[PDB]
This record gives structure tokens, sequence and C-alpha cells, in this order.
């Protein structure tokens, strides 16, 4: 019943900083239509490096996206994304960061690029994956397709690409869609 939810958001060079921002906006966006609810939050960039923006606990007591968000910097550099989502399965989803150990987790990975390393991520079995691929990096269906192994199955369900970064607006319009009292 309570969702533990994080966003995974690529912060390499090939970002101009609107498009960063419009990642931003994006989470924000999301967490304040999902307010009050059973979702808690938690929001780690990526790019050779990674870091926790703020975590689930950050979340409950502020329950603020803008706040929580204010104080992001922009990484410039690759795009890690396999040790990237590892990172998140073994040192975000933690009591020690608010992670509540019974819910279902959620992982919302963002990204404008293929994946700059290379592994598995078995330790990201138990967590629901879906992946955003934005821009003209993503033209080619050979380049949709490696985002595949990064997110659950089926790929039609778990993977969205999108043109631009204003098409962001147009799937929060959409997601909010699906939002339902069950
Ligand atoms: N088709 C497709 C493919 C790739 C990305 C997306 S975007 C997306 C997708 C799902 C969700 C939320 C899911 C969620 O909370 N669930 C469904 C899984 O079971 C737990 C509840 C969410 C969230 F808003 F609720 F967090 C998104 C979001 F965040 F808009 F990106 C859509």
């Amino acid at each position: 019943g309570n969702v533990d939810l994080v966003f995974l958001f690529d912060g390499s060079m090939s970002l101009q900083p609107d498009e960063f921002q419009k990642i931003l906006d994006f989470m924000k966006d999301v967490m304040k239509k999902l307010s009050n609810t059973s979702y808690q939050f938690a929001a780690v960039q990526f790019s050779t490096s990674y870091k926790t923006e703020f975590d689930f606990s950050d979340y409950v007591k502020w329950k603020d996206p803008d706040a929580l968000l204010k104080h992001v910097k922009h990484m410039l550099l690759l795009t890690n994304t396999f040790g990237a989502i590892n990172y998140v399965a073994t040192e975000v989803f933690r009591e020690e960061l608010g992670a509540r150990p019974d819910a279902t987790k959620v992982l919302i990975i963002i990204t404008d690029g293929e994946a700059t390393d290379s592994g598995n991520i078995d330790a990201a079995k138990d967590i629901i994956r879906y992946i955003i691929g934005i821009g003209k990096h993503f033209q080619t269906k050979e380049s949709q397709e490696t985002l595949h192994k990064f997110a659950s199955k089926p790929a039609s369900e778990f993977v969205k690409i999108l043109d631009t970064f204003e098409k962001l607006k147009d799937l929060f319009t959409e997601l909010q869609k699906k939002i339902y009292v069950i």
C-alpha cells in the first residue's frame, strides 16, 4: 500500500540548463500532485557520480518539493546509469534515509543518453523500474532499445521516449489521467 518512489535523474554534460530545469520541474509537478498520499519520495542526481539530493525523511519532514530541490547543482559529466541504479538499490532504499521496509519500491529513471558504464542491475530486481528517455539521442529504434535492460518488463509499459524536454509537460498531463482512488 505504501509506495517509496525514487527519481533517478540525468545530470550529464549533454543537458542544456533549461533541459535540466525541465526535469526538476517535472519531478516537482509529480510530487505536488501526490502530496498527502501513501507516496514518499527521494531524488538522486546521476552523472559520473551519484548524489541523493533529498531522501524520504526529508520529504516526510518538509513536504515541499520546491525547497527540497532548490540546491541541486548540475553535475555536467557522464551517464553512469548501471552504477546509478545500483547506488539507488543499495544506498537509497534504506531505513537510514527514511525508506519503509515493506513499501512497494518504484524507480523513475529520467535520461537524455545511453549509459557510459556497464555491468548489471541484479541488486535492483525488487524495484518496479520506469525509464523516460528524452531528446535527439533517442531518435533510432536501436537507441531506445538500449534503455530496455534498465526498466521492468514489458518495455511497452515501463519505457517512454520523448522527442523533447517540452513533452514532459504533456507526459505530466497524461499521468494525471491515470490517477485514481482505488
Ligand atoms: N508509460 C510510462 C513509461 C515510463 C515512464 C512513465 S512516467 C511515470 C510512470 C509511473 C509512475 C507511477 C507509478 C506508480 O506509482 N505505480 C505503478 C506501479 O505500482 C506502484 C504504483 C509515475 C509517477 F508519476 F507516479 F511517479 C510516472 C511519472 F512520475 F510521472 F514519471 C510512463
